[PDB]
């Protein structure tokens, strides 16, 4: 009546054999889970990573959060220890309900969350932690270091595929051999939650997958939307909260919001829910919108990742970003070429998939270069784009991160446009322009061939 809970998302309980390889398992469940956008994974009963921490030495800077539906919030950026945060969080919840924190039904907290964010009268504010691992607050999974000797139990999980520190650097991921500095995206994030602290509706940068583990504490409640419904969700959001779609100045100025899933379901957006309990994984699929809130004091860890399934979507995403003039986190083409340059050490299924994306890349690049030559750009010079700081190689028009090529003019020292935007650089005639290119077509075809050879083994 007030709140109707979405249907439950799929839950998987893999055997140890199924569970052992995360990439194989994810690939297996994909036909099911990509229809719901999120799914939950319960590890085999004895997969039990050790959690040990001194709650008095772990400290972090809390973020503060107002809970109002449709109100704009920014995506990223006082001091608590984990103990004092926990004490604040438990006291907040038990005072809010006049009940012991674990006797509050999850259904009631959910019901109450959607009441309070919708009511103008209520101004509930809460606090939470969000950051990558640091020396003041490290991963919840075991990691190697010289100062501290690990237990056999800890040593056991150092190399698990489901140890999220490993996830980026494994063989079936395509961020395995990448060099670029993208700390925000390839490293796990740590999240300290409290009752009602929430994550707004969003998809991951570059439409990547995410995997999310709840180390300990009260559950995390999720809502998820399949990738095929992303634009329908965005249309609903645009109608109700147009303020969120204004042009973003920087990459750290993305606007996001809380919105009732019933509102989406009313507008024919399929939504699924789940309560993630301690020791369970949630996986989000490419372009799957998700949001949620915490039932109480808890500690989660999450990481982005990209499988071979994702590669063509990664290309479509960058294209989508260009149309929106949205900043990129990294160059997709640069990643592809980096992998091609390491074709000999690539996993062979990876090589095969990269080869297919590269073929599309080369065909598109060939066409774009013919077009800019017909616009009268004649002069050219090789340019090592990967050496430029990222904010020094964005298209002044569409903000895309250049790598394959760009146009420059000595009239505008340091400015670049991608080849879709030759006419947006300056008023000089095109013969004053230079095509800056990373590779000639004669460079590119042998790189692609190396991938083919590797994939033919
Ligand atoms: N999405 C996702 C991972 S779960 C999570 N994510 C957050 C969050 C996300 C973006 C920015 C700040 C916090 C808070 C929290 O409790 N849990
Ligand atoms: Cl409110
Ligand atoms: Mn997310
Ligand atoms: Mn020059
Ligand atoms: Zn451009
Ligand atoms: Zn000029």
């Amino acid at each position: 009546s007030m709140f109707l809970p979405p249907p439950e998302c799929p839950v998987f309980e893999p055997s140890w054999e199924e569970f052992a390889d995360p990439f194989a398992f994810i690939h297996k469940i994909r036909p099911i889970a990509e229809q719901t956008g999120i799914c939950k994974v319960r590890p085999p009963p004895d997969w039990q990573p050790p959690f040990a921490c001194d709650v008095d030495k772990l400290h972090f800077t809390p973020r503060i959060q107002r809970l109002n539906e449709l109100e704009a919030q920014t995506r990223v950026k006082r001091d608590y220890t984990l103990r004092t945060f926990g004490e604040m969080a438990d006291a907040f919840k038990s005072d809010y309900f006049n009940m012991p924190v674990h006797m509050v039904p999850t259904e009631l907290v959910e019901k109450e969350f959607w009441r309070l964010v919708s009511t103008i009268e209520e101004d509930v504010t809460v606090e939470y932690g969000a950051d990558i691992a640091s020396k003041e607050f490290g991963s919840g999974f075991p990691v190697r270091d010289g100062k501290i000797k690990l237990s056999p139990e800890e040593e056991e999980y150092l190399d698990s595929g489901w140890n999220l520190n490993n996830m980026p650097v494994m063989e079936q991921s395509v961020l395995a051999h990448i060099t670029a500095d993208i700390c925000g995206m390839k490293l796990p994030w740590l999240y300290v939650g409290m009752c009602f602290s929430s994550f707004c509706w969003h998809i991951e940068d570059h439409w990547s997958y995410s995997i999310n583990y709840l180390h300990w504490g009260e559950p995390k409640t999720w809502y998820g939307v399949p990738g095929y419904a992303a634009e329908q969700l965005e249309n609903v959001m645009k109608k109700l909260a147009p303020e969120l779609f204004v042009s973003q100045p920087d990459l750290l100025h993305q606007l996001v919001t809380i919105m009732n899933p019933n509102t989406l379901m009313t507008h024919e957006v399929p939504v699924y829910r789940t309560n993630q309990c301690a020791g369970e994984f949630v996986i989000t699929f490419p372009r799957a919108y998700h949001s949620g809130f915490n039932q109480g004091f808890n500690f989660a860890e999450a990481v982005n990742f990209c499988t071979v399934d994702w590669l063509p979507l990664g290309r479509q995403c960058v294209e989508h970003y260009r149309l929106l003039h949205r900043y990129c986190v990294f160059s997709h083409d640069e990643m592809i070429c980096k992998m091609a340059s390491k074709a000999d050490v690539l996993d062979v299924v990876v090589a095969s998939t990269v080869q297919k994306d590269m073929a599309i890349m080369i065909e598109d690049e060939k066409a774009l270069r013919e077009t800019v030559r017909k616009l009268g750009v004649i002069d050219s010079e090789r340019m090592d784009f990967e050496l430029l700081p990222d904010d020094e190689r964005q298209c002044v028009k569409c903000k895309t991160t250049c790598f394959m090529s760009a146009i420059s003019c000595s009239c505008k020292p340091g400015l670049l446009v991608c080849l879709h935007h030759v006419k947006e650089l300056c008023s000089c005639p095109p013969y004053k322009y230079k095509l800056r290119y990373r590779y000639t077509l004669d460079d590119l075809y042998p790189m692609m061939n190396a991938l083919k050879l590797r994939a033919e083994s």
